[PDB]
């Protein structure tokens, strides 16, 4: 599944709804391993639409329980991430992923 652990609290009131654009900064890391991606390094936030199957299941259910301004550690099991096949050349089979996610704004 997905485990959400708060780093910094949000407003505890403004949660994304299905169909909204979430604007986030993230850092992705293989559990007890190597960092693979970060939007912070690129000085440019990532945007996606909740409920439109644009991101892995762990992100869909993880970000949905976050309020605006919240920063949280998301721990995602393989079946909620890339599963048995992984992501070719980057993510191995059966990888547990950890993400540092901050919810910047909704659009
Ligand atoms: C160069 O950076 C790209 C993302 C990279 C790609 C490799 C990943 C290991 C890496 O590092 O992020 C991650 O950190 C990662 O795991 N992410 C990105 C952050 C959100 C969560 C997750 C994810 O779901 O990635 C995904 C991941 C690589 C998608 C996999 C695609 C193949 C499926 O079988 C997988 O099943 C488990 C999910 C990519 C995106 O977040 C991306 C916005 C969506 C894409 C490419 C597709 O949606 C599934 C696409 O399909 C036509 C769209 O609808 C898309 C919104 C259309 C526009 C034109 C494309 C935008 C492309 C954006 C791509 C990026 C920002």
């Amino acid at each position: 599944g997905v485990q959400v652990e708060t780093i910094s609290p949000g407003d505890g009131r403004t949660f994304p709804k299905r169909g909204q654009t979430c604007v986030v900064h993230y850092t992705g890391m293989l559990e007890d391993g190597k960092k693979f991606d970060s939007s912070r390094d690129r000085n440019k936030p990532f945007k996606f639409m909740l409920g439109k199957q644009e991101v892995i299941r762990g992100w869909e259910e993880g970000v949905a329980q976050m309020s605006v301004g919240q920063r949280a550690k998301l721990t995602i099991s393989p079946d909620y991430a890339y599963g048995a096949t992984g992501h070719p050349g980057i993510i191995p089979p059966h990888a547990t992923l950890v993400f540092d996610v901050e919810l910047l704004k909704l659009e």
